[PDB]
């Protein structure tokens, strides 16, 4: 049973686990045990979509507005379909 302890969690996941893990500080992405030799995880987010501009993680079926680097305001949504494809549309007015 070759464990994947996260450390920075300081929770153990025995080898074909997953949990969550927050990234940074707010970001969290689903960490799963896939026992390498010492211990290896594959964090990835595909249903925990996360905006870098308001350091926030959504969820499934979330939205957030989110502008982009000009001023605007692109109405994001994590649509999740396969990998979390939160997209983001600026204001079409």
């Amino acid at each position: 049973a070759e464990k994947c302890f996260d450390h920075a969690a300081g929770t153990s996941y025995v080898v074909g686990e997953t949990w969550e893990k927050p990234y940074q500080g707010w970001m969290m992405v689903d960490c799963t045990c896939l026992g390498e030799g010492s211990g290896r995880i594959t964090c990835t987010s595909r249903n925990r979509c996360n905006d870098q501009d308001t350091r926030t993680s959504y969820r499934i079926g979330d939205t957030w507005s989110k502008k982009d680097n000009r001023g605007n305001l692109l109405q994001c949504i994590c649509t999740g379909n396969g990998r979390g494809e939160w997209k983001c549309e600026r204001h079409t007015s």
